[PDB]
């Protein structure tokens, strides 16, 4: 009704479905459904005013951050307007997928806004990173391989079309927004993306013959552009990543093998957190990264163990000096959107002042990879010697705080500035505003060297990671892995990277040969003997081969790995209507169908969940069709020892058998892995060790006197 | 008594240890409460007693019978840890149920080694150590909780979970209350009958009483905000709006007659006084914040009234000054008034969110069918046309209802089935039905009988942690034997499946023994889930066990299965027809049928 009201609904109108925080006063305020939404999300008081009651709720400007990191986090897009002449406009749009500030982001972890566009032939998928500036299109062809580009990308908000029609995988997903059907057509995409790469066409790229993936980059440049209300100068690039480049990995695989996240859910133990030891945030995002998709192309790898084997030597010195250098990436990223902090830029300072240390410590090592990210780095004397002058030493957390630039930056700022402290109220104002526009000065100074800026970010992460990989490999004795034309891994002394580590008891190294003469081998031991831990250890092994790290075995081999499929547990999810008997099998269907004679298939305990002729009949089929007809290298775990007897009938299949030694009703386990079979899983005595009542084992081993001499 | 005993002190809390020479009982207790060690001493009325030479509380064991002092070192806990685990002949002590208590390992090491001294002849007929615990709330312990949904799926997501289906409070703190209620099922019957009476009054009425409660809000925060006299003016005028829809939810509340409902009545209040001040004091809309000014309305003072029209039609800028201080003492003034009721509101908070957990569970009844169950003396379940909350909600398809009945006279049911059958669902039913009962609610069946339930134990996952150094069967090994070691008469052990990890003859071992002591010797309320077929001819040979199976058709390749329970065992599960549903090649599944033939024709 009031002329204020009729402003704050004509803004509703243009932003109908997210919370808009109009700026009354010092106050952020909401009204109508937003402020109802708003109490019960952020716990602030909603109180009706009167125009027909309108709703109002409200956050004190000053600690606006506070309230925005808690919407963020629950998946709300919230609309922020400022008055800038009263005439306002909607200043920026924050939403989990495109978010770079400091407080609503997570250091360690990277948040990717995400597309997702389903065409007849195929599924189309865009992802971008709104402060890294990477923007990666890819055209997964199968429900399932668009399920492990969801998981594996994570993304905190995902734009799906209206007619989307497989919308199971997208349910449940964080921060989904629908999007019209009109942002997805790909003429437009085509020119909006090739004006802000600003290259006529995308064939330099090499995504130009991919139609489906670049409808879904069209929509998400769109939104990235409307979200943050400026041209983004960050995205540069839009690299397509193919099946081929990178070796695949099922969700279940990835939890599995524990490469970042434990089975329970926590970070602790996993194969990360013992290769992780970056000193920079921008290193920890980078390593996670690798592990997640290791590459397949050999002169990239190559490059990185000729890195890892450099820097092994100068890995303490280097330390030290990339500690200081700092998440370099993030402060780039406000500084393209012209919205950073005069913290951030003294940070900048302080890594550029690192910079000739780093130059002068690579310069003495000799080796064409070193060399190159030395090459990349660069010094940036020009902007040192800008920031060094502009800023002071410890700057204010906000510009309009007063004391960012520092003295004989600007004689006349400095003279009017001196006038108010020896009128005055005329002098400090005129001085704020001097100051703050001597600030967007050094912005625009800074700006034109971004491109090379944020080449240097990305060498300073490399070698953050490839120092990190360098200093692990000293200290955990891991050795250079090498390649092979044909598929096959050879281990020699191979131990399993986490339990070595965590475990105070001495690890037993153990060695794998698999080749094109001898794809199976079928693992049969005693319970406890470590017949887990050896499949893991050699997924593990060639996960951490193909990221180009050095790999915890004496000496490796390792052929192309095109996929790695494990198959571990049993689980039940009634609501979905998956029984866990279907769960196995869904899992064991997927390997059939999809494994090739590149792949790795690690299955443990298939079979189970069913009776034990139904059990082995599978097992037994399905080892057939992998060994016989797939013919790819599998390790497969068995307590079924009637499968023992697969090598006799058919080649290309061996047995190996981990072993333990009972004594006084009491197992010792070697875990060493001696070719043969064994016929003895020592059951009895590892529920006998887990604590099961002695008169229930007493009874159990009577019972299985008589089963036994039944047959 | 013949009872030795050990305590001990720390900062964390207090330790306690009982060791019984004639019947070997070794357990383990932490209170943490001083007045509560002194009700656990008397109750335990220890004949021998061991303290620490250092022990800070000695009022606690002043006098004692053979009170006796030892050393420092031999109640260190890595020490203790070793000679328990070697005593036992366990790697770990997780099994046990007792590996997480510090203070009480350590006070048990203490009597370990006093008690090979006193007699050697007692140290072999110790074989476990347990926790003790009459706590009124039912025992589960954390894998059980993950494995019910209770609040938390399996993935970690929200989404179906029981929660889920029963969390349609209308204010925040109900909801909390509701989570708070299914984590902590209380066993006292009066509580619940008075919980359930109170439901069956207000579901005529639930439409009428969520409007209003939803007006209400959450009000734990605003008094937590009061309390540290941190709450924004805003705070206190939500307060102001809540006193004012107290007298609308109790006049509706009047007309109902259940002394349940009446009592709730009273503990909510008007607070007509607290009203009066608010109303007084504050403005229809008052700032976010107290500093800018305007949060007191006119006529609170008058000093501040005359400070004011000074203010507004240099000097009258100091005026400004004056008014703004006056403002904010009589608003500190303000606090004070209210404070002193203060734990008067905390009481009506509660009572408030009793009021919407209890209206929203009576619209939930009326909305998914539900009835009220009727507890019993004796230790038993009796469901008849059983149905899964959950399930039932999120499948299309209709839920086939299910009926159980365990008593002392039929403690075990051996369920064998076909695969995808519905065996796992019908066990989770019964867990879930027990646990409804048992927070007040109205049960998912046409009519329930639950009798007392000590504790609910559910062995279903088999997971492997490397890294912790436990492979999957030594996983369920260790959920196994907490089951065997912890089982009370009372308690409802439901287990799918066992010896799924080793061969199939030390698995069935493991199963026939274990499935006979919970039957024979522990007595507990079994359900048993099993692809092993001998077991079904454990019912004739052992008495209080019965056979439950599952009922599937077989035409051609595809299975259809009817999801209903009956009598008898089954002897055939479809794995193979399961595999070609899930989409196994069909060379795969052809072979596979190939060699199962010759395996059941030798
Ligand atoms: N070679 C080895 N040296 C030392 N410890 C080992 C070795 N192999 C396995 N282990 C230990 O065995 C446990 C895991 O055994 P696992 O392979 O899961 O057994 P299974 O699958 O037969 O039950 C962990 O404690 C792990 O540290
Ligand atoms: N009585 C029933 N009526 C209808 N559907 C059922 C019934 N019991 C189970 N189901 C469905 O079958 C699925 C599998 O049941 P579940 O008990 O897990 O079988 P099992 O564990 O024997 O494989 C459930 O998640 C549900 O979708
Ligand atoms: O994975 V095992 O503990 O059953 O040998
Ligand atoms: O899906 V089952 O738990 O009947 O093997
Ligand atoms: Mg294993
Ligand atoms: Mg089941």
């Amino acid at each position: 009704h009031t002329p204020m009201m009729q402003q704050y609904l004509r803004l509703k109108a243009q932003h109908p479905e997210i919370l808009l925080f109009y700026r009354m006063g010092d106050f952020y305020e909401l009204f109508y459904d937003d402020a109802k939404r708003a109490s019960q999300l952020l716990d602030i008081s909603l109180t009706k005013r009167g125009a027909e009651p309108i709703p109002m709720a409200g956050i004190p400007y000053h600690a606006v951050e506070n309230y925005l990191a808690k919407l963020v986090n629950q998946g709300e897009s919230v609309a922020i307007c400022e008055q800038i002449g009263v005439e306002r406009k909607v200043v920026r749009i924050v939403t989990p997928g495109t978010i770079s500030d400091e407080a609503l982001l997570q250091e360690r972890q990277d948040n990717l806004l995400a597309a997702i566009w389903q065409d007849s032939k195929g599924f189309g998928y865009a992802t971008l990173d709104i402060s890294s500036g990477r923007f990666r299109l890819s055209e997964p062809a199968d429900r399932e391989t668009m399920a492990a580009e969801l998981q594996r990308t994570n993304p905190a908000e995902l734009l799906y079309a209206e007619d989307f029609a497989e919308m199971s995988l997208i349910e449940g997903r964080r921060g989904l927004r629908r999007r019209p059907l009109w942002e997805f057509e790909i003429d437009t995409a085509r020119q909006q993306l090739n004006l802000q790469f600003g290259t006529r066409d995308l064939v330099g790229f090499g995504v130009e013959n991919a139609p489906r993936g670049l409808c879904a980059a069209g929509c998400l440049l769109q939104y990235a552009k409307d979200t943050q209300r400026t041209t983004l100068p960050h995205i540069r690039s839009i690299t397509m990543e193919r099946e081929q480049d990178s070796i695949i990995m099922d969700a279940a695989t990835r939890r599995n093998l524990e490469i970042t996240q434990n089975l329970a859910g926590g970070a602790e133990n996993t194969l990360a957190s013992v290769l992780d030891c970056t000193v920079t945030p921008m290193g920890s995002r980078m390593l996670k990264r690798w592990l997640h998709m290791p590459v397949r192309d050999t002169r990239v790898l190559l490059e990185r163990q000729q890195t890892i084997g450099a820097l092994q030597d100068f890995t303490a010195g280097l330390q030290p000096v990339l500690r200081q250098v700092g998440d370099l990436e993030r402060i780039l990223a406000r500084l393209a959107l012209r919205t950073a902090r005069p913290r951030d830029l003294a940070r900048m300072r302080h890594a550029f002042q690192q910079l000739p240390e780093l130059r002068a410590q690579l310069e003495t090592v000799d080796s064409a990879p070193v060399q190159a990210l030395r090459e990349k780095m660069g010094e940036f004397a020009e902007l040192r010697d800008l920031l060094e002058r502009a800023i002071i030493d410890t700057p204010p957390v906000l510009v309009r705080d007063g004391g960012v630039i520092a003295s004989g930056y600007n004689e006349e700022l400095d003279e009017w500035r001196a006038l108010a402290d020896g009128k005055v109220l005329t002098s400090k104002g005129k001085a704020l505003a001097l100051e703050k526009q001597l600030y967007e000065e050094l912005f625009d100074l800074l700006l034109p060297h971004l491109e090379a800026l944020q080449q240097s970010a990305s060498a300073l992460a490399e070698l953050d990671v490839l120092v990190n990989l360098a200093e692990r490999a000293y200290t955990l004795n891991y050795t250079c892995p090498t390649f092979i034309d044909k598929p096959g891994i050879r281990i020699t002394e191979g131990r399993h990277p986490v339990v070595e580590q965590v475990l105070n008891e001495p690890f037993i190294a153990n060695p794998l040969n698999l080749s094109p003469q001898r794809r199976m081998l079928i693992i049969t031991g005693p319970n406890m003997g470590g017949k887990s831990t050896y499949m893991r250890q050699t997924a593990l092994i060639a996960l951490m081969a193909y990221i180009g790290s050095y790999v915890p075995a004496q000496k490796v081999e390792i052929g192309p790995i095109d996929r790695i499929f494990t198959r571990v547990g049993a689980a039940d999810d009634l609501a979905s209507g998956r029984s866990t008997f279907m769960v196995e099998m869904t899992e064991t269907a997927n390997i059939l169908h999809n494994a090739t004679e590149y792949s790795l298939v690690l299955m443990d305990e298939i079979g189970r969940g069913t009776s034990t002729y139904d059990g082995l009949s599978l097992a037994w089929a399905c080892a057939e069709n992998l060994a016989n007809k797939i013919k790819a290298l599998t390790l497969f775990a068995t307590h079924y020892f009637e499968l023992t007897q697969l090598p006799e009938k058919m080649e290309g299949v061996a047995n190996v058998h981990l072993d333990a030694l009972e004594h006084g009703d009491t197992i010792a386990f070697m875990h060493s892995v001696q070719d043969g079979a064994a016929s003895k899983s020592y059951g009895l005595a590892v529920a006998a060790l887990a604590g099961v009542p002695k008169e229930v084992i007493k009874r159990a081993r009577q019972k299985l006197r008589e089963l036994e001499s039944i047959s």
